[PDB]
C-alpha cells in the first residue's frame, strides 16, 4: 500500500565539468537593501556601527603607532532630505573605498578582528562582521556619497546610487574620517527630521562607547552598566538604569549582576520590579557588543523567568544576518540552562539574607514558579524550582512559610512520603475530614492557600527522590428538635447539619469535606456544626415556635456569619437587606 | 553651546573612475549556510518550495497528464535526505545559471501565475546548513536534453557530468553532516514538513507515506466552505478538540489585501493560559503583533500579498503596514461581534459571559478614546428601564436619552436584585434618569478608564449622589413628617453619632433619598474608592431618620446606651459592606454575634 519513486537508477555517464559559485551583483545588492531587515530606520544603526568600529580601529593603533578626538558625527536637513553621518576614526584610502564598500560580503573589519589578539580591547568591541551592512543605505536613499580621508600620507569621493555602478574621485578638502551623505527617498524623509532621527539612535545605539552628535548636540549620554564591575556600581546607578532598561518608574527590590565567561561571554544584569504586575498593562533585552539585537529576547530565558527584566550581553553569540534573531546553536540553549540555575541560586540566596523580604517576593511573583513547574518536561528542573516553593503546615502555627526542603528535614525517619492538602483558607484546612484522619495517626501535613497551588504539586508528582500524596445547656432531645426544625428551613443550602463540641464563642462554623468543591463554590456540600451551649443557639430553639418568623431570620444570620467566618462568603451584601430586617424585630 | 563638524567643504578633484560592484562568493555561500536562516529544519520548506515551483512550471508546460508530486526518503543508516520532484528539471545550462550563481531566480525570468515561491534566487543553498555533500540528478521536459548530474561539496566549487536513468525532473541527495542526523529521521522530516509546507498544492510522499497535506481554506470563497470543514481546520491551526462557535472568514482588497479566517473556541477560555495565537502565511507556506493583544482568543491564521518577507522567510518588514493592519483586522472583528449580538443575543450572552474579560481588557489598556469607544460597543448590561434578565448596551441607552440629558447614568452590583434595591438607585428613583446595571467584577474599572461614550460623560450612581450635595438639595422623604424624626431629635442624634464615630468618618449628614435602608456610605470617587482596596479615606454616613431602626437608635442612646453604640457600630459596618468599602468581613462578626445576643434580650 506503499508508493515511492526515488530509486538508485542513476549512474555518472562520462567526463565531468568544474565550475565555481557566482552571484549576480545587481540582484544582490536589492536583496540587502530591500529584503533583509524588517525595519527601514536599521539604516542608521548600521551606519553608526560601522562608524564605530572606524573610531575604534584609530583608537588601536594609536596604541603601538600613537600620534583630534574620535566620536561620530550626524546631521539632518529638513529641505533637501539629505541624512549625513560623520566619524573621525580612521577613513579609507582608495584601495580600501573600492575594496570594502564596492565588494558585498567583504568586510575590512572581519579581518581586523582576526588580527588582533584576543585579548585585545579591540577585538571585543568591533561591530563588522558579514560585508553587507553598509548596503543599508539604498533601502530609504536614491544617491549616497561618501567623502573619506585616510590617517597615512589624499580624500575621495565615492558616489553611487545603488544600481550596479559607483564612480571614485579626488576630493578636498575631507577631513580625518569618514562622511557619508544619503539623498533620502520620497517614502523615507522622515528621516530628515532630527526628532525621528533621535528615536532611532536611543533605541540600538544608545550605549555605543564614543559620543553621538546630532545637529551639534550629543544624545547617548547613558553608559553600558553591565560591562563595568559590580561592585564599582553603585545602587542609585541601578536604580536609574532599571528604570530605562525596563521602561519602568519604580525600583528594582532584587538585582543580579552575572558575569560570566565559560559559554562564551555573560555580560548581563537581571532586575526584579517592586510593584506587583497586573492586568493593566517590556522584558530582558538582547545587546551584542553594545548593540541592540532584541528588545524582548526570546531563546536565552524559559518562559517562568519572563518576569525578570534588565539586559543580557554577549560578544561571540552566533547573530543572524539580520542583527535582530539569533542563530539555532548548542551554546545558546545551554546558556538558558545556566541562567535558570543562577537565578535560582541567587533566589534561594535573598530568602536566607531575608526572609521577610522574600517572602513579600513569592506573594507577588510566586505564580511564575508555579507556571514553570507545569510547563517544563524535565524533572531534575521541576525540584529546582520548588526549593523557591513556600507554603504553610499543619505542625507549624498561622502565617509561617516554610521550603519542600523544611518539610523533608523534620519528617519521621521512618517515612518518604510528602503529605499536602490544598484548602481556600486556613479554617476550611484545619477542619477538614481528611486531615482529621492525619492528624492522630499520621503527622504534618503541607497546607496550600495560594491559587493552582494543587497541580503544581501534582505536576511535580516527585522532590527529593519522594512522593507528593494529597492527603484527600440545651438536652439531648431538645437539640434534635432544633436540628430537625433547621434541616427543613435549609433544605436545598447545606447537607448536613452536626452538633460538635468545638465551637464555645462561635453559634456554628462551616466544613467542607471536598477542597476541590470549596474552590468549585468560590469560582458544594457544607456541614453546619452547631453548640448546644451558645446563647443564640437556646434563643434559636426557643424562638423556632413562639415566634417562628423571628427565629427565621437568626437561623439565616447563623448560617451566613459561619459562612462568612468560615471565607466562603467574603462579599456578605446580599445579607445586609436582611440583616437590618433581622435588628428591628430583635429592638421592638 | 554647539559643537557640529559637518561642514559642506568638499570639492571634486579631478575626473572620476567608473566601477561595478563585486561580491565574495565564498564567503556569501558562508554566510547563507550559517548566517541566514535562524533555523536549520527550513531547508527541507525551501527544496519542498522549490519543487513546487517546477512542478507549477510543468502545470503551465501541460496545456501547450504524466504524474505530479514530490517524495522525500529518510534513510537513517546512510544519513541522507532525499527529495525528487516530478517537474519540469533543468538542462545544463539550466543547472549552471539557476543553482550555480547565487541571487539567481529562474522562477523570475520564467513570468510572462501567483503559485511560485521562488524570489530572491538563493533558497536552494539552504541545504549546506545540513549538508556536507549535494547531489542533484535533473533532466529536462520533452526535448533535446540528456540527463545530468550536479555535485558540490558547499566550498567554491561544482561539478556537472552527463548521467542516465534521470526520471522526468529532480532529485537532491544531502549527506546530512554528523552536526544535524536529526534530519534522516521520518517523524522528525514529517514535523518540519507538516509545519511549513501542510498547504503545498502537490502531493508530498515520504519513504512511500502520503502526507495528509490540507487545503488553504483562507484562500477561497466563504460560501463554499461547510461548517464541518470549518471545524476540521480549526481543530488544525487552534490544535483543539472542541468546534468553533464563531467563523470569521474575512476577505478583502482595499485598502490592503487580506485573506484570513478567525474563529472563536466554544471551549471557555482557562484562566491559566489567560495571564500566561494566530498564525501568519504567504504562498501557503508559514511565516512567522497581528492583532491587538485583547484579540488573543482569536485563533486562525491571516494571509497579506501587501506585507513583504525577508531572506531568511521569518519576518515582515513593515511595521507600519502591520499596525495599519492591525486596526483594519480590530475594526472587522468589532463589526463581527456586533453583527453576532444582533442575529442571536442569546448566544452572544454566553460568548461575552466567557470572554468579556478580553473585551474589558482592551478598553482599560488602550489610549486611543475611539478604540475605546468601539471596543465598548460590546459591552452589555441592564438596565433599570428594562425588565430583568433582558441585556442592552451603551447604544441602545444613547438612543433612549431625551435631548436634555448629557451623562449616562450606571450602577455597580452583584446581582440583579440588590442593584433594584440598593440604597444608592432609590435615590436615584427620585430623578427620571435611566441607569444601567453592571454586574461583573471589572465592569467599574472599564467605565472609569472608558470615562465617555459618544461624547456623554459616563457617571456612577454613588458619584451622582455626592454631587447634588453641591447643587440643590430639593428632594423630599419617602415618608411624611410625621413618621420622622424631628429637628430637634435628628441633631441631638446626629451629634452621638460624630462622637461614636470619631475617626472613623468625616461627617455624618441626615438625607431624604432613603427608603428601605437606615444608612448609606458616599464617597465622591466611589468608583476609584472600590478599585483602590483591592490591595483610611474621608466617608460621609447618611442616615434616613424615617427609618425605624433610626429611630431606635435615637431612642437606645438613652435607655441602654452601650447597645446604642455597638447598634451605631454595626450601622456603620453594613453601610461600608453594601458600599463595597468593607475591608474583612469576618472580624465584624464577633460584634454582631455580641449584638444579636443582647437584643434578643
Ligand atoms: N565610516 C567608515 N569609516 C571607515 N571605514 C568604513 C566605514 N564604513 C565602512 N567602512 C569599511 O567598509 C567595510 C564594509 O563594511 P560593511 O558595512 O559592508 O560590513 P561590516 O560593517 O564590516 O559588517 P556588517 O556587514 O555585519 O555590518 C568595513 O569592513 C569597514 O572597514
Ligand atoms: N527541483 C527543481 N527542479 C527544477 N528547477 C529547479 C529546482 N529547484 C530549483 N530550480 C530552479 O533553479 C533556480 C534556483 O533557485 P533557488 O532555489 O536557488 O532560489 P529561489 O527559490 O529562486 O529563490 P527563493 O528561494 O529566495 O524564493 C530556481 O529559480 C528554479 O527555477
Amino acid at each position: 500500500t506503499l508508493h515511492n519513486i526515488i530509486t538508485d537508477t542513476e549512474n555518472v555517464q562520462g567526463s565531468f565539468s568544474k565550475h565555481e559559485f557566482q552571484a549576480e551583483t545587481k540582484k544582490l545588492l536589492d536583496i540587502v537593501a530591500r529584503s533583509l531587515y524588517s525595519e527601514k530606520e536599521v539604516f542608521i544603526r548600521e551606519l553608526i556601527s560601522n562608524g564605530s568600529d572606524a573610531l575604534e580601529k584609530l583608537r588601536h593603533r594609536m596604541i603601538t603607532a600613537g600620534g583630534a578626538p574620535m566620536e561620530i558625527h550626524l546631521q539632518t536637513d529638513s529641505v533637501k532630505g539629505t541624512f549625513t553621518i560623520q566619524d573621525t576614526g580612521v577613513g579609507m584610502n582608495k584601495e580600501d573605498l573600492v575594496s570594502n564598500l564596492g565588494t558585498i560580503a567583504r568586510s575590512g573589519s572581519k579581518a581586523f578582528l582576526d588580527a588582533l589578539q584576543n585579548q585585545a580591547e579591540a577585538s571585543s568591541s568591533i561591530i563588522g562582521q558579514f560585508g553587507v551592512g553598509f548596503y543599508s543605505a539604498f533601502m530609504v536613499a536614491d544617491k549616497v556619497e561618501v567623502y573619506s580621508q585616510s590617517a597615512e600620507a589624499p580624500g575621495y569621493k565615492w558616489s553611487s546610487d545603488g544600481s550596479g555602478v559607483f564612480e571614485v574621485a579626488e576630493a578636498s578638502g575631507v577631513r580625518q574620517g569618514t562622511k557619508i551623505v544619503l539623498h533620502l527617498k520620497d517614502d523615507c524623509k522622515e528621516f530628515s527630521s532630527e526628532d525621528r532621527v533621535k528615536e532611532v539612535v536611543t533605541k540600538y545605539s544608545n550605549f555605543v562607547s564614543f559620543p553621538i552628535f546630532l545637529n551639534g548636540r550629543r544624545l547617548n549620554t547613558l553608559q553600558a552598566l553591565w560591562m563595568m564591575e559590580p561592585k564599582d556600581i553603585s545602587e542609585w546607578q541601578h536604580e536609574e538604569f532599571y528604570r530605562y532598561v525596563a521602561q519602568a518608574y519604580d525600583k528594582p527590590r532584587y538585582t543580579l549582576h552575572y558575569r560570566a565567561d565559560a559559554p562564551l561571554n555573560i555580560r548581563s544584569i537581571f532586575y526584579v520590579p517592586e510593584m506587583k504586575p497586573s492586568m493593566f498593562d517590556s522584558s530582558v533585552a538582547l545587546y551584542s557588543r553594545k548593540i541592540l539585537i532584541q528588545t524582548k529576547a526570546t531563546d536565552i530565558l524559559p518562559k517562568w523567568l519572563r518576569f525578570l527584566r534588565g539586559v543580557v550581553d554577549s560578544e561571540d553569540i552566533p547573530l543572524n544576518l539580520s542583527r535582530e534573531l539569533l542563530q539555532e546553536s548548542a551554546l545558546i540553549r545551554k546558556l538558558r540552562d545556566v541562567l535558570q540555575q543562577r537565578v535560582i541560586r541567587f533566589l534561594l540566596d535573598q530568602s536566607k539574607k531575608d526572609p521577610e523580604k522574600y517572602a513579600r517576593f513569592f506573594e507577588d511573583y510566586g505564580l511564575f514558579m508555579r507556571e514553570g513547574i507545569v510547563t517544563t518536561g524535565e524533572q531534575s528542573v521541576k525540584e529546582d524550582i520548588a526549593k523557591l516553593l513556600r507554603f504553610e503546615s499543619s505542625a507549624l502555627p498561622a502565617g509561617q512559610q516554610t521550603s519542600l526542603m523544611e518539610y523533608s528535614s523534620r519528617m519521621k525517619a521512618g517515612t518518604r512520603n510528602i503529605y499536602y492538602l490544598c484548602a481556600p483558607n486556613r479554617h476550611l484546612a484545619e477542619h477538614s475530614p481528611y486531615f482529621e484522619a492525619m492528624k492522630q495517626k499520621d503527622m504534618e501535613v503541607l497546607f496550600c492557600f495560594e491559587q493552582f497551588d494543587e497541580l503544581t504539586l501534582l505536576h511535580l508528582r516527585e522532590f527529593d527522590r519522594k512522593k507528593l500524596i494529597s492527603a484527600e445547656r440545651l438536652s439531648s432531645e431538645q437539640a434534635e428538635d432544633l436540628l430537625a426544625w433547621m434541616r427543613n428551613a435549609l433544605v436545598q443550602r447545606v447537607t448536613n447539619i452536626k452538633v460538635t463540641p468545638r465551637l464555645d464563642t462561635h453559634p456554628a462554623m462551616i466544613t467542607v469535606l471536598e477542597m476541590g468543591a470549596a474552590r468549585h463554590f468560590l469560582r458544594l456540600q457544607p456541614t453546619l456544626e452547631i453548640n448546644t451551649g451558645h446563647d443564640l443557639i437556646k434563643k434559636l430553639h426557643a424562638l423556632k415556635d413562639s415566634n417562628p418568623e423571628l427565629a427565621q431570620l437568626l437561623l439565616e444570620q447563623i448560617y451566613d456569619n459561619a459562612m462568612i467566618a468560615a471565607g466562603l462568603n467574603e462579599d456578605p451584601r446580599p445579607m445586609i437587606s436582611r440583616l437590618n430586617q433581622l435588628l428591628t424585630r430583635a429592638l421592638e
